[PDB]
């Protein structure tokens, strides 16, 4: 069908923090039934990024999680057509990212079109200081809400010299059209930034996803 | 001095909700001192809006605030230069949104470059179905923190049927250079669409603020 | 009825991060004036190791001046009285919660008190004892649910200038259908007049006036 | 030091919307299967007019299944044993905190256990008993200050299909000094085997496993 073994990515973000604007581009690819994915991105307005890179990388598709036989794959279903969320990234320090990612289909290549919005960021925070290194691993708890698809997940910035950083997740995801809603499940993530630039105009960015149940 | 008893305002909205993207330009005056102000905005872009237009009325500049002389005036202070201000608002259905504003002076106009977002509104929320009233009257809370200054305030949007919607505010005031910093103190809310037509496609609105000291 | 001058006898039970203490307390007030004053003593777990100033709230919306055209939920429940129950939530994972249980013999007031709160951080302002004082405040109170709540944005400065927030989000219950008020305010003012060195004594003030918009 | 096979006794005393009540339980596990099991008998303030299911998640980590790679802070933490603190807050404004101090006598653990829970609607899951059950979930736990912290997203299903979220904040503070671990997974899946009609008798079963992730 429409999702096929390999596919491509084709995103643009643009957005503001504390009130300082930025644009990024991005080309990627991944296996959507293998749930692996990767993408290149660039800083095309508003470099260099005054702020930490990771508040970043989760908003660069659950499409690319791996969905087991016995649990509805909402977002696969969703296309051709295709679907969009929105999501809410509360900082323990009070710092809050706002986000949404309209996600449609040319052919063989997913196209993303990204807003992303962060306020309240303390100067002498984690983030307005880039000391982050990494977002830990996570499992995403997603339920069935209004007809809708819920998303929830406690996230963690493990800092410099150890230390941790959280963040909740809030996203809601919508389908373009009627499909089959699943029962209470989860998917465990995994999202790393390969490599990347001085002040990281260029960044490598991957992520793993893989779906299951309770035990 | 650089604020006078009446000046203009100029201000260009550019934003979104639930991925709805909508712009917004507006223009009226007011008086600093007085802390009144008054403005007939316009939806440019993005209309009919699809959801309650009282989410926005508070980020369409507390210069606009009536201060007492014990009290420093972190507002009037930062012109020429001017300050910028970023809040967040969270409310108690998940809903969140998210503003920023950058204001300067040009003579005796004051522009502001906004920015709004908020997601995560439930379809069938007060606010995506739009049945809301308005905002009560309220008292922002003002500290300092870290150097800037902090002003929170529980807010609450009334409902058609009575009962209301809540929603709390968390807003960073940053003077764009250095300017004396207040002690703890409120800043008494007031604002109110005066008209607008059956989408909001216009819309006249009014706001009145005096700041006080604790009550005695 | 509630006479110009009344009375005031309370105990409270509770923990903090799961150490327990005990506190009672008498003292008096006026109902119509908005003022009260009393003196509490730590029965059990002291000397208390966190700020004495988590406490003071929780140590009766009756004693707020209420003018003549604004409901007075509070006044209007007794003889029977009202209880209520409160969130308060501190910017850096502290968290409390209490409720007082309010009951009225002749001119006395009576309150049973319960006091709880976990995730303080071993270093905050709050184990520390760094906190100096609550600042005024301004709480909203709304009707939902037929019942009356009302929330406020509090502060604690501590010691050496600087802010320590909490979020209070209080839901008050008559015992008996009493007339639900319009949206409004209540202006407060809680100071600790005097203690001794280590809060085993403690005389409180309270101070508010309920209004309506600006 | 911890058996395969151990015992468990334990009584928790609290309140919900300001009404007090007491439950009794006891019980035994497999603490390196990661499985335990226990009969609740209610002791006060029943017949309970609150959703059992509240209570469930604080009726002791050391039942759960640690791998070799990664520190068990709470294997590690006997025979003093451990306590912990923990703030559950519900969407729609109901809030939950409660404390448990945990002993170990021989082979029997020993938990003396604080629940406390506020503002829960009158009209809601919680007081309306609504509920059905916890969902499984999966706990991230990392060091904060010295000790140890564990936030997960719970989540009840109610009745006709649906959800009513929680967030749990847990403070595991061990009585002496243990190896800290690094950021990890406890998956956990607990539930009622059986009970009556006002729940004053329930037998409560939870399976759990630490992992590190991917």
């Amino acid at each position: 069908s429409v999702i096929k073994p390999d596919m491509k990515i084709k995103l643009r973000m643009e957005g503001a923090v504390n009130g300082h604007p930025f644009a990024i581009e991005g080309v990627g690819l991944g296996k959507p039934f293998e749930g692996k994915q990767s993408m290149d991105l660039k800083v095309k307005e508003g470099g260099p990024l005054p702020f930490a890179y990771d508040i970043l990388t989760t908003v660069f598709n659950r499409v690319f999680a791996k969905y087991p036989e016995n649990i509805v794959d909402y977002f696969k279903q969703s296309f051709p057509e295709g679907y969009s969320w929105e999501r809410s990234m509360n900082y323990e320090d009070g710092g809050i990212c706002i986000a949404t990612n309209d996600i449609t289909l040319d052919g063989d290549c997913f196209i993303y079109e990204i807003r992303f919005d962060g306020v309240n960021f303390p100067a002498n925070g984690p983030v307005m200081q880039k000391r982050t290194v990494k977002w830990e691993p996570s499992t995403e708890k997603l339920y069935v809400r209004d007809g809708v698809l819920k998303g929830d997940v406690n996230m963690a910035l493990l800092l410099e010299g150890g230390g941790h950083y959280r963040c909740d997740f809030k996203t809601t995801y919508k389908a373009k059209k009627v499909v089959q809603l699943p029962d209470y499940h989860f998917v465990d993530h995994r999202i790393e930034i390969k490599s990347h630039d001085k002040d990281y105009n260029n960044v490598n960015l991957h992520e793993h996803a893989e779906a299951h149940s309770g035990l």
